[PDB]
């Protein structure tokens, strides 16, 4: 059970019934452009897509011999895969991300990747992502350079069903391709086949992944009181005058989610709102223990100009207890206790200490890390995230600003 | 040589000269403090020990064993690590980062790691840093019931040469260690053994790495013009009042760096300064190419509420062209030209589009990415922080704001 929990925030129940009749509305005008041609609201659908998994696995057990997935692909391409497969690795499968073009890392995968045993997934959805293309042409010369024309059962596509350069060279070869809903944008895109086929290979339960999602969307549709994602996208917006947003996450395995929700969050609310207004809060990525050894200190005294989220788990899949050491008495305190119980601790503790400085902050307990609890979390803030576009009164689907950069980017190859 | 670009901030030149006398003023209030014991400014003098570096490369060399370099350490005693090891790593050895108490992540290391083929660094300043002593307890069991009286050569510690129950335990068990300067601080440690053993075992020229940070201590007694890390101090010490600063590198050998920087900032500048008052702003953590599709939509339409820095490398060590493919015409544009070329078009390109959105932006260019070049970058940002520790009225050592959580979760282990 995803659980909210406002224990340094007591206004807030009483903020909630206040605010219900905005919240419904917000809600009211997002499910209202379902069923219109480019709303791009297809990530609600994704959960109930339980078909496509079906065929993602069938094709991943088909090829059992596939020892190191190299994705290419970059933002949201990379960002929902990168996050599932750090933290759902089950069969040791070795995976590589193409999410940048820097020679140098290239050319180390070109010379320590057995092409027997590699297998390469292009993902992109409108198929001509610059670096997703460039690190792809590489990529073909080298398979084909080792593999000779049995490369093409070594690459693999997810893009749009229809259009795009990706689709186009994939029925041309006779590519094993997925498709990325036409109505589903990247930044939306983590749990369909983006995400799906590098965790299928990497071993994870994708039935699990999808039964958390589609709670979510029951909690999305419910009454107020139990409509977490409700809850949450008001407590960004009572604090939308505060400038920086902390996401941390008190996980290691969950160590690429806070990439992932960042990418979510600036790339949707930051835009020009109805009224030709710059909007949109910075999104700040934090782990936990780690960052109570680097930001925390700024949390802690530096400007009340933050709302802080924490994401708690409740429970370890697998625990270690902490053996005694001799010689090493000033660790005694540490002996006999586990590594879970000092996580935990050290969550509840900061998340103590963040309130006692004054800071706005509240905690989204998991009951573990797994697929269920995350595909719910994930889901959840997507769900957050739609509702604050109403709220906000901006298109959170949508990426003007990307444009220019590409443009430019254009210009200074050519001449 | 770093380079300093401020194309996009023409008032700069004019700001420069108006403030030459605060700048002047807070580097001798800086230099004022040197020799008095306490005042945590032995970074500087780090890039001079040409004593330390060769006793790690000694020690590494009769060690050639090592096949997996796992580091318990968090915070100051893992950031520095993970920015130059990721960056550097010639030599194929195998790093594992113990940077979190998640048992899972955890017992995955101790199923799959050869004992044998295993060194394992336990790094904390202080000595008693809760997250590495109960990983070091975890892995000291482990050693010991799978290498008998041999297991002493496969641990080392990195630790005060005097103070803490790491350095007793050291010597109680005749481990080989190595010294973290007491007048250092963890999130300045990076060029002490903290990252220089690391580094000797990945292969890396410790030298090199050294001379840079040497070239930046010129810079930082340099007149005024030619003095890179007072000019920057003052570009964020005019932005002090925005809530944001980002610090974007477009590498992937260095995607480590930024949260290098962001304990770097955060924790000096996180402070209540002389005067009562919370200071400071928030360090965001980008990587060039890949959040400009999930960061810069934000910088490009949202709030103008940043300072942002982007860090461009201007040469490859080892590029890489793009082949043409058959059947991929659209791709067209980038046969014939280089990954790095992409790469530098792009940070360009961004560069400019930040500009022309209206934020306030400047970039530090890298002749490539080396060890002298990072080591002269690391250095420079330490002064630069150091410099604004003296603009802003704080104690840039220090971090007073841990202390609770740390506290609470003693609190919460006992009961």
């Amino acid at each position: 059970m995803l659980r909210l929990d406002t224990r340094f925030l007591p206004g807030f129940p009483e903020a909630l019934s206040r605010h219900g009749p905005l919240l419904e509305e917000a809600r009211r005008r997002l499910l209202a452009k379902r069923g219109e041609p480019g709303s791009m609201l297809g990530w609600m659908d994704l959960p109930e897509d339980t078909e496509t998994l079906r065929e993602v696995r069938r094709y991943r057990e088909a090829n059992p011999w596939v020892e190191d997935f190299v994705l290419i692909g970059i933002g949201g391409s990379a960002l929902g895969p990168k996050a599932l497969e750090a933290a759902f690795n089950e069969s040791g499968v070795r995976f590589h991300y193409l999410d940048h073009v820097e020679p140098e890392p290239i050319l180390r995968l070109l010379r320590t990747l057995d092409p027997r045993k590699t297998l390469v997934n292009a993902v992109s959805k409108s198929g001509s992502t610059a670096e997703t293309l460039a690190g792809l042409a590489v990529f073909l010369k080298w398979l084909k350079a080792h593999l000779g024309e049995d490369w093409r059962r070594h690459l693999v596509v997810t893009t749009d069903p229809k259009e795009g350069p990706l689709r186009a060279f994939a029925e041309r070869e006779g590519l094993k391709a997925f498709a990325i809903p036409k109505e589903v944008g990247g930044r939306f895109s983590a749990l369909s086949p983006v995400g799906l086929l590098p965790l299928a290979f990497a071993g994870a339960d994708l039935d699990a992944l999808l039964m958390g999602a589609r709670k979510a969307n029951e909690t999305a549709l419910a009454p107020l009181e139990e409509s977490l994602p409700l809850k949450t996208a008001l407590l960004l917006h009572l604090h939308r005058h505060l400038p920086v947003h902390v996401f941390m996450v008190y996980s290691e395995r969950l160590s690429h989610l806070p990439s992932w929700f960042v990418q979510l969050h600036d790339e949707s609310l930051g835009k020009v709102d109805r009224q030709g207004q710059r909007v949109g809060t910075t999104a700040v990525p934090a782990l936990g223990p780690k960052d109570q050894h680097a930001q925390v200190q700024l949390f802690r005294e530096g400007p009340l100009d933050k709302l802080l989220a924490l994401v708690i788990p409740e429970a370890p899949l697998e625990d270690v207890e902490i053996p005694e050491v001799e010689g090493l008495e000033a660790a005694s305190y540490l002996f006999g206790k586990t590594l879970f119980q000092l996580l935990k601790a050290e969550a509840e503790a900061t998340y103590e200490a963040l309130a006692e400085a004054g800071q706005r902050v509240y905690a989204l307990f998991l009951p573990e890390v797994s697929p269920y609890a995350v595909g719910w979390l994930m889901q959840h803030l997507m769900w957050q995230t739609a509702f604050l576009g109403e709220l906000w009164e901006v298109n959170a689907f949508d990426q003007p600003g990307v444009e220019l950069g590409k443009v430019l980017t254009r210009k200074r190859l050519a001449g």
